[PDB]
């Protein structure tokens, strides 16, 4: 059973799903327009400070609490809910995890507050995402920092709101770019399978001079500060996951009670009834999985084989449940209109971002000598 | 081994896909622009006439030869290959195999060369297909149908070139109308906002007491449902080859991906979870492929072939959809873009499982088949 | 986190499974004799005494505490774990949530204490155990009872140490019939699949004399007090589930470090070690479900649901690691020698059992409201 | 449509098989006995002779007719189909294949005609039975073979018919030697504790000292493991078959026990749970059967088919392995009961996704035959 403050927390966000969230989804995933009026509800609800203390403007909960919202979330609108996990997990925690207290005190208050977002830039077109494989080149001149290059893929990064991306450079440590210096050019968004409301650019750098205080941690250890942090967004993640098979189990529910075939509700045959059964088993088994990563997490016990467990089951129970969700759904799983046909296409990259299936069960087999 | 006259026009669908179909397949899915320049090419290769006698204007050949030829679009483009499965199956088999000699000879001829596409209008909103759920009613009124009701995701029904739309109505007496389009009471509505098949044309229509000729009625007053029952075993045929297609298509891309894409100094094909993974992926639309051609051989023979199709449609429709999502694992980041066309093959596979008879259905002819 | 009285619990009875279970497992299984000198040793532990009061000869535990033991043993032999499963949840359980001081006094201690096991006959040969199936019939006549009827796959029900079968008769309530009892006879011992060290009989009933205070609960109730502790047994079996799970992974890991193919162990191929780590991550959220489950029932808050995903889950997790393991053992995969070869065998019959997966996709659906 | 000759083979073994190989099938599996008088049966049906000509004791036929044998008796006793396709295959084939005439006269005639049964012992204790991994020592001392070693799990090396079994030797040169029985070094030990295959003989094969005539060398010194490998796809397809019968068996009893069986006052086959899982199964097996027959074709035609022969048995074993786990479901209870051929058919099935090339070598192939 969950505790008062959880579970007063979950109920908030499920509401704020429900009444703010809901209604507006079809509109942006049709425009490819990005959120900006939920966004900055969810701000002034603390949801971007869950994570954080008082202290740099946060609200003082903890991962758990951000991912109990993201499931809430990730029910109703996974742009929505990838917005939040991507401006906590790859804006603000890279600067609150590893940044002074000048550059927390500059940067974090409107990330936590949600009136800008980060952006966090790794992926590079043609590289492997490896130590090795980082093209971008930066030079240190004087109090300025010099960046060379080119990112793929990165969220959050070209919205009116994005303050700074964190990019990973070759010289290789975390350098802080603010949004509108010279050399950085926001390229036109990707039209990609799905998430079509959350921001997403390629990423352009052509001699962008930026202070050198912006320096994000130790000069050579930003990709291993990356990597500590890395298994707080698979439970993140997980937990967006699980609310995106829960959401189709919902949605099913309600069509199957609505929907008749042959004088009864599509719901009476044992086909349908049993397929949406099955769902709810992977949504709730997904979800004990994440709440047990999340538990070890915060009693400081190691979490990341539990994560990984977590996520990979997680991204499995979306794509199999919004598959059965739209097959529930007929000939309406095929149309946009529809909240499980958007789960359809946008959780293909839920089996990919936030580490591969094959990164996940790879992290598993070492941890068993293998 | 393949005859010579089937493996000439597999091999020339093929170098029609990969020269014609595939390199525009990007710009009209993120258009969602209907191919008209592709339909043309088609229609004057004769795939649109592949199953139909040359008496009518088309090819002498049969549905295997026309399922061989969307196996090698399906690979390619899933809106150009059902556009041209849609346009035969549902827009000129029903006047070639119901008609007079008057509806065939006015119609069949710019069916069967591309010129024109024709669709079917069964489903309608709130109803469940069946014969009892048609709400559309259609009155006898001196000499012309007046016809009041409503159609839903109505293929083909919209395009510059669509002539007729034949639709089901309670005259529980279900017939089939023909309503030419320009007809007045004829509404095509706005196009769909769909997960897949984005360039395919599809539309809801509406009729509000439009009028039409009474020699347009389709076959017997009252057994227009009971015919289109009569001859859907072709289409699951058909579309067990289009989704064959897409599941060798998802092979193809991903081995040519995991040979160039690289992973800590070697292709991402170097490791078992990559090579296994298109392996299976392989054994899966092999095995797809001969379900379907078992199915046409028994049809070819005069032989029963329901239940074959009906295994071949949903064994090739779980081919797809599995290798999609295979194929965008392995594409990694690229699968979620819609330049790459397994991603595309991702969106539009869906209604592979839902189309031509769900999976459901499948099921439930197979069972009792069984005798249960 | 496990606490620390759980905790020690689940290191005793691991330490138990492998030092003292699995040397004879392979030795029964072959012979298809039942383990007394495990279930002894079981008894002096008090497993069979885990979830009940020291009033009546119990230990005091929790159901929690036996899932945890049986888990472990579920991980080693199945046989064993299912006797201990069986004794606990289908002969004493029904006595002790349904028996006056009287008759909890006179069989409970022993069962309790393994000393003596007891077993369940609802299924009938050609009845669907519904209600309406029970052909068995019973008849009162003066104080004592009179039973005419056949059961079939009666756990527990002949071996050399059972006391009592509580049996399910149309009047319809439950009757405790002692062995020994002259109408009582136990016919021979099914060739099962898999269970083979596990006790097995078809039952049979002509004119069989017992008390009238034999009666187990109210007259009319015994069907329904059964359905009111089903709950409990799929968790039990869950947490067997689970440990066949974990023991299929533990014994494709340790056979993936010895066995070699072209000069390196066959788990430096991907191809085996994510087979492996997969199986991992299904034990894994198995284990979570059940421990959800149990929590549930701990704090008295309703765990029907849980226990149905939790045992349909397990099962799937068992068969599933089952079918993998041998797998991953080649040819030794085939080898009733090895304990992976075992647990394929064994592993169908959880599917079936406590609930079929039917079931469970039934009570699921009732739950959401289809 | 099949060939008159390969339908009445397949009709006259599947009566055999429910004539006379069902009433037995559940003693032999408790028992653990070999079935001799099976094995007879089917000697003087032809059945070990069918691909081999007339001029060694064969039936003049091919691999496809055997096939289609198997795939009848997969579906009632796997452990005389496995008899059968061993038999063939790992005992008579190496020594048509690869011996000279004096081999072939002295050995053949009592295989083909099932009077005698031969093993091929390749796999070794501790080894991944490649070449590289034969610890076998065969020494020519005078003019005999002087053998030391050890084999592991070789079918049909101990009956009371066995006549000979050929190993692979290191002589890294590795040849194949035919061990008459009753050699004196030659010790056949006891039976194994198998999941399944219960009836069929399997035994370890122990060599101290044994001592064979020199003329006793099969094929060229060296080249034993080269030709196994060679000949191998034939038995890819024979076990597909064999699998895709045991799929076929799993559903057939599904339906008979889906029809009696009743719950809540219906058959538990009125039930969509039930039904459609059963069509599920029959889809399973068909598409198995078709992937098999066209392998098989292929072979006919003289093609390669070594890349289709590999997804049928990869496809073939996972149909079995899927519908004996269905088929036990739905016969519930009865399912974990050995007496019911379901039951027996999930224990025996596992080793249909680890023999004749597990499912990772299966994979592997595919994917070679890719570029990966
Ligand atoms: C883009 C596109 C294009 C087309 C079409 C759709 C779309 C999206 N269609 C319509 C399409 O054929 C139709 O939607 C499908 O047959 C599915 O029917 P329903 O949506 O009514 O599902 P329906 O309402 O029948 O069923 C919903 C779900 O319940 C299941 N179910 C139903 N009855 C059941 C039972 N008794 N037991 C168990 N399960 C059961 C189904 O299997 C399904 O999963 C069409 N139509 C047309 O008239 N002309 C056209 O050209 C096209 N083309
Ligand atoms: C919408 C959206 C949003 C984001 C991102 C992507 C997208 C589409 N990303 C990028 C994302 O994290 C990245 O694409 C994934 O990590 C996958 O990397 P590749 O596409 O290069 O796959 P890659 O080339 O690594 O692999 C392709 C396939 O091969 C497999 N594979 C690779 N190596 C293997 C091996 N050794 N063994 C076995 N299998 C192997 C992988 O598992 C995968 O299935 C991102 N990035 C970023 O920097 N910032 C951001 O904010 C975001 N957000
Ligand atoms: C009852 C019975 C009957 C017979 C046989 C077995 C049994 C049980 N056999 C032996 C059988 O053919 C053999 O066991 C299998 O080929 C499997 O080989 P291993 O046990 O060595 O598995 P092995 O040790 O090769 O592999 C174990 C596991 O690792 C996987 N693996 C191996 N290498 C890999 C790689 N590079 N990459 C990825 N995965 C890899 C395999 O796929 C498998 O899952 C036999 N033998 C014989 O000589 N004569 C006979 O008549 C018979 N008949
Ligand atoms: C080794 C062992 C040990 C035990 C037991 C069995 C075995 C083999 N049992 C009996 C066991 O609990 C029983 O066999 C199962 O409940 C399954 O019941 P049936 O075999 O009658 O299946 P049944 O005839 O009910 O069903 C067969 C199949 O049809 C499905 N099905 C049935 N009705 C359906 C419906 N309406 N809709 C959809 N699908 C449906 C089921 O899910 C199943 O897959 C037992 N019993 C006992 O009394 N005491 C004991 O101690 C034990 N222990």
């Amino acid at each position: 059973t969950l505790p008062k403050e959880y579970q007063d927390l979950r109920d908030t966000v499920a509401d704020f799903a429900r009444s703010v969230v809901a209604p507006v989804s079809a509109k942006h995933d049709e425009e490819h327009s990005f959120p900006y009026e939920v966004v900055a509800k969810m701000g002034e609800m603390g949801l971007f400070g869950l994570p954080f203390p008082e202290e740099y403007g946060g609200m003082g909960g903890d991962y758990f609490a951000l991912a109990l919202a993201l499931e809430e979330l990730g029910k109703v609108d996974q742009s929505v809910a990838i917005t939040l996990e991507a401006g906590v997990g790859l804006g603000a925690m890279p600067i609150y995890r590893f940044g002074n207290e000048e550059q927390k005190s500059k940067w974090l208050p409107d990330l936590l507050a949600g009136r800008a977002l980060a952006g966090f830039g790794l992926t590079e077109p043609g590289a492997g995402s490896d130590a090795g494989s980082t093209r971008t080149t930066a030079r240190l001149d004087g109090g300025e920092w010099v960046v060379n290059g080119s990112k793929q893929f990165i969220t959050n990064s070209g919205t009116d709101i994005t303050s700074l991306v964190t990019i990973t450079a070759v010289t290789i440590s975390t350098i802080i770019v603010p949004s509108g210096t010279p050399g950085f050019i926001v390229e036109p968004v990707y039209n990609k399978v799905g998430w079509n409301a959350s921001d997403t650019h390629p990423l352009s750098f052509d001699d962008a001079r930026v202070p050198e205080e912006n320096l994000l941690g130790i000069r050579g250890k930003g990709y291993a500060n990356f990597l500590s942090i890395l298994d707080e967004g698979r439970i993140a993640i997980a937990a967006l996951a699980t609310g995106v098979a829960q959401g189709c189990v919902d949605e099913s529910v309600k069509y199957a009670k609505e929907r008749q075939s042959f004088g009864q509700p599509i719901g009476s045959y044992q086909a349908i009834s049993f397929k949406i059964a099955r769902m709810e088993a992977r949504a709730h088994v997904a979800r004990t999985a994440y709440y047990e990563a999340a538990a070890k997490m915060l009693a400081g016990k190691p979490f990341k084989k539990e994560a990984a467990i977590a996520k990979m089951i997680s991204s499995e129970a979306a794509m199999d449940n919004a598959r059965d969700a739209t097959q529930v759904h007929g000939g309406y799983g095929f149309m946009n209109e529809y909240p499980v046909a958007r789960h359809y296409r946008d959780s293909k990259i839920l089996e990919i971002g936030e580490g591969t299936t094959e990164v996940q069960l790879m992290l598993i087999a070492r941890s068993l000598g293998l």
